[PDB]
């Protein structure tokens, strides 16, 4: 009599079919793990792994037909199976729940899910970290607030988002450390009851631990709110990254130009490169917080155990993994591409920036900063009435200001110079950004 | 490196689909325009619309196919039109452009739901006050931090969630009506460059008005985020009716039981009844919340004009949509067909809740509350003491505290007499019960449309 | 009792904002229950006139907190108490702190709400003055941040006027049912001693009465519909933020702000930040934090009272707080920032117009996709000769399509290219004036 | 500048906590300074006289809020001229705010981080203590809010404290991350005095150095990582909050909270409203507020500094207030419930043995199938004879299934119930032990910070 509008809630079945493979493996495990319980005899054991098997093809190849009847893949399989093996397959229920199920199919897909999103993360970070080695001559303004600071080294740049990314990594190995933490045998909320070898089953799947407490394994979907975080927070560094390219590829700035296999135009504008890639990754980012925001709010408040509420999960996982996936491989391919300007970057900059390093000047040889700063006031101020670029100015009109000044100001007026001050650790400086390329190329050996 | 992939966000074939009606609706209504403006020849429009139409019938015989090519509806739409009229069909993207298709086919859909939604949460409220006249004599506990307040009618429940509701069935209709102004007619940007019939067009597709400015009309989603935020707000209502129930259904209340077609059970313990489908409607209340912050998020920090990231709002909005839909029926069943327990509910009513009417027994006889607050406060210790409940102490007991305590002290021991002091606006009295229903019914028959 | 639970829920600190309003309903309380026989005209006017003096006390900030004060409502009480006796105490009957938690929160809030319209109104009327005097400005019209086409600067403005305009009408309708009166409600189950609710709803002002009581008692959909609604305001302040901010930049040059709502260095005087856009578009953010706490509290929450319903007010105080400063900080920016005509007008080019010179075809009855495929080759071929659209011989186009007479060269005249759009809402001179119009109604409209 | 763009952004109030951390912040600059050739040592000694003087002011609490200043950079800035002269001017070079500002919150977190890290322990263990004195308890366990099988109490408060665990192991791994000084980052490009990090590192007792200057500047992950991990504590909170609740009710009557928190009347002295555990839930979306809101900010930012981070400071300085206050009253609460032993037995029904009756079956070797099957009609014969599964005589359960033997008695046991979960992380006595030790040890692993 279950209502028929009540299912369109709890019948997810398309998106139950990609947990079929798990479902598999953890009745298999299960299985082997049963018979070693003396609740199977090896006979029976085999023609249970055997129907398991078939069901698996015909999963990968597609051939497995789907029922009405069937709400969920652990019934559209049971079903399947007692379909080729028969009524002996009633056995592989015996001491299990839906429950145990349900987490151990989702932390399993997870695991692996995560293997191939980490592969592209790397392989994302991975090509920021070369491109910069190679363009490690080209500089451009270092915008703050969205106007002209100082001249920076394009790979500085493109760096800073490879170590923003690197820490994403970072953050998603140590989520699948606790993914890896079998849930199995822990019924539907108090544990086995036939004394299974939990142990045997963790093994048997691959899973780094075992479950601690069988009340809260049934309950906790901290591995599915761990892993949205970690997804969100590397949406916002790939959005920022957006915002940036976007930024740069616009006539106004006219830095670089996306390719056009990730960007959009027109035959009545060839001049014109829409980053459609770039944007579209940076609105996932509000399409993955949402399920992330989603999920916490599922989970708050709720009473203990299982909850029919726990099964908004599934939706939640796959949305995110397939829109990492793609994502990442796509920040690649704009990153691989795109073309920049070194005319256009280096024209970009204008001799107000080096104000600032004058300043520094006066301070290297001795003079307090304040009399540094107002020294390079004065120098803007009268390099204002001359009308003419403050590089171009007296050696006296220097020394007028403040006697500290020499003939070493001439250096003061140039861009390699005033990107190689920077050499301590982190800084702009060639030798620095060399320093970032040899331990980002590092880290992506530990993680492997 | 993925160019294929590339194409694989920007894409949804699968949702593009849900529009396929109305996108044919705005080329026949746009068509029109363009034959009144001359672009089309009479003989030229007859032919586009032939078209339209068969494409329309195409798609409700759910005979259509859609190649691999085909990236949108827009463009499997018009994919199709040049395979039936031919070279012909080209004529109708003069002028326009795929930023006015989008908010006009939006904005076509949601209107068609919103009034599907809206009906449907009508049948809530009707079921919840119709019940509420039905079992008006039902009385139970009152909670606050979930514990027992005072007699309170089982119809005073019942009314306050569908008042709730009836404030969400009024935020919808607001929705509706920025809803239901024409954004067909902004071109890409500045509008539409061949002076196009927008009056003409608002009449087609009958929108009260039509979009006041391009640029905004074509960049603007707030009837999307405004649309998830009246859906989120109704999810929460709902959440809370959920809880209330399950609460009240679970054996330790006992006060009321759901039926076997909105709940489920184990085979061994056929006592044991699970509230699956409250279960599932108060979780929707994340999804639905998911999906306005997810929108929120995108909108936020972007710059003027289009931008490739409003493609999100389809599959936010569609969900959303289903989600609503669902939940509301499901919901209204449940509250149709559940059992009460007129028994369990009377039976928890205790004479402890009733300390505070009996200090206001005293505030009748001119006691001054402060005193009247204590003068109850000794004889629910005394009461203790003696190990009695205190509808059982003796009017000496209680004159011993106060004389002013007489024999008519006890027509305060009745959860009948106690519901009945509360006969203000609003009040759980039978008489405030009966005209509330009288408002809700005059509001569901105002709302309406 | 425990110190430390109380560091939650004794907050006089917050509180205290609610000094006047809670006293301007315990004085029509005090009236409606003169009216019914609590109270004695004699004692009614000895709490008034005490009530009074705890107004004065407050708005001169003389008032003192005693160290036991929970709430304003038993600060008011104990002052009271202590400035009238025993008689205030009778104040409480048949009432509870539960109907006027929700009491004053909505008073604060209508006039709240109130001083907000009026500032939402000054500056959609500063947009719409500003779109009249530079009415004549054009600059490039946006898509994927690309130039898309020739715009008027007025209709951009406009274009945010009239969003901020949608918002002012969900701030009324939100404004209509707070101003509903709860006060009458009781603890739950309403008021006890048949209070005349009419007289309080008069007495302060209110549209209406609650119809439910455990509804009024327990709901906050007040609350979260004000948020919802500053969420969306914010957000279009943050969509104009940015479109400000890129304008901004001396890559695009259209726009500069007032030294008042920017900073910047004495070494790099042509560099400006606008910080004053900055914050209004991070506040978008700390306004959606509110609306989104609100929401999750109340999700899944049991009827009636409950405490965890106290976390509105802070959450109410900010966004009333934050609104009030960004909609000045924005009236302000706006009116006062500095534009160039000829950057904008530089910005325009000929290949933004290669669009118009299509619908030049179509106007002489040629098709759609021939037309489109004209002005191809129409640019290619300039393309060619390395010169611009526009430039490009009357004998030149004809080669393309003998359907060029000697009118193209009104296409290549960007006044021309915006008159085209005179379909309403379009961007022509005439729907610029119309907009205005039409957005000096509604303001004139909702006046009352 | 207009005052009013001034509350956008004033705000000394809130500043002020980075007060100390920004006096150490410059105290290890101005060392690094001289090392630079930059201070003298005479400079030097001086200008950390000042610092140590400032440190000392609000500190005891004499400084003087400048009503002219606004952030601490400044008023520190300002205040150590007042006793160092233009001296202190010289201790900026080659620094930015957009450095300070990150390395006083890392810093402020950072030893923030430690003391939350000490609460949620000191929670932790107070569940794991209470548990294992208490192993003997035994109720019903839930799911949809209905009773599902027996189970220990301890399996409950551990379940708990196990997840508890996972926050505890996450803020470990934030509190690490956030362990590296940004410090000599500069203001976008680094730091051209060539200062020496790596004694800045060893002066602030920090871990590692930023390996970005642009990141260390633009990049705000602890604050939204470290606001994630409070953001999951707070969920845990709010379910263990929603359970106490649910069992403090008079309904359930499993528990009672303590008089320090909780609130009452004196008219109705029974109920107890559980204030602390509501507070506690209320909290969730609070602090999911902050994560929420500081998403927003830094989603779409440009690369680099932008005035929007600045709301960083109030969302941090929020959620470590709360998670300080939340954990040590939910240790509170705890601790101090006095638990029903008695109720939570009669909770315990014999129909909730349907199952174990089943297994009985099985182990002695009968199939699942058969065995669900043959105790479903134990339950109907009980039901048809008016008694329960347990009053069934042998006889009637041999004529059911010829394997039910004598021993069969042993089911009717609510603690052999609870026995048969031997597996790891069941609930039989000896499983629970053994999950105590592993907390203990665990709680030992994360107390070596």
């Amino acid at each position: 009599s279950t209502d028929p509008i009540m299912q369109m809630l709890s019948t997810s079945m398309s998106t139950e079919q990609r947990l079929s493979e798990v479902d598999i493996q953890a009745s298999i495990a299960y299985a082997k793990a049963l018979e070693k319980a003396g609740i199977l005899t090896k006979t029976e054991l085999e023609k249970i792994l055997s129907g398991l098997e078939k069901i698996s093809e015909e999963w990968s190849k597609g051939v497995f037909v789907v029922t009405q009847s069937d709400e969920d893949i652990h019934t559209a399989n049971e079903r399947r199976l007692k379909e080729l093996i028969g009524d002996i397959a009633g056995k592989l229920n015996t001491g299990r729940s839906r429950n145990e199920q349900v987490v151990t199919d989702l932390k399993l897909f997870m695991k692996n899910s995560l293997s191939v999103i980490s592969t592209h993360l790397l392989q994302l970070i991975k090509t920021l970290v070369e491109r910069a080695a190679i363009e490690i001559d080209v500089i451009l303004p270092g915008y703050t607030h969205l106007q002209k600071a100082q001249p920076i080294r394009w790979s500085q740049f493109l760096l800073s988002h490879a170590v923003a990314l690197t820490r994403d990594s970072e953050r998603l190995g140590e989520v699948k450390r606790r993914i890896n933490v079998l849930p199995l045998g822990s019924g539907a909320l108090a544990g086995n009851p036939l004394d299974i070898d939990r142990e045997m089953l963790r093994s048997e799947l691959d899973f780094a631990s075992i479950s601690l407490n069988s009340m809260d394994a049934i309950s906790e979907r901290d591995f599915v709110v761990e892993f949205l975080s970690v997804a969100t927070l590397l949406m916002i560094h790939l959005s920022k990254m957006a915002e940036d390219l976007i930024i740069y590829s616009t006539s106004e700035f006219g830095f670089l130009t996306l390719s056009d296999a990730f960007s959009t135009g027109s035959s009545l504008m060839p001049q014109k490169k829409n980053p459609d890639s770039l944007e579209l990754i940076r609105s996932k980012a509000g399409r993955v917080f949402g399920r992330l925001a989603s999920i916490l709010m599922v989970l708050k408040g709720l009473p203990s155990t299982y909850n029919k509420d726990l099964q908004e999960d599934k939706e939640a996982v796959f949305d995110v993994v397939d829109t990492l996936t793609a994502v990442l491989q796509v920040a690649t391919g704009v990153i691989s591409t795109l073309q920049i300007s070194k005319e256009n970057m280096e024209k970009a900059l204008t001799p107000e920036m080096l104000s600032t390093d004058l300043a520094l000047y006066l301070v290297r040889k001795g003079m307090p900063f304040r009399q540094a700063h107002t020294a390079s006031g004065k120098a803007v101020h009268l390099a204002e009435t001359k009308g003419i670029t403050i590089n171009n100015l007296t050696l006296e009109d220097l020394k007028s200001i403040s006697p500290l000044f020499s003939s070493d100001v001439s250096q003061v007026f140039n861009f390699v110079n005033s990107v190689e001050q920077y050499t301590a650790m982190g800084g702009t400086a060639k030798s620095s950004v060399t320093t970032q390329i040899e331990h980002l190329r590092e880290l992506m050996k530990k993680q492997k």
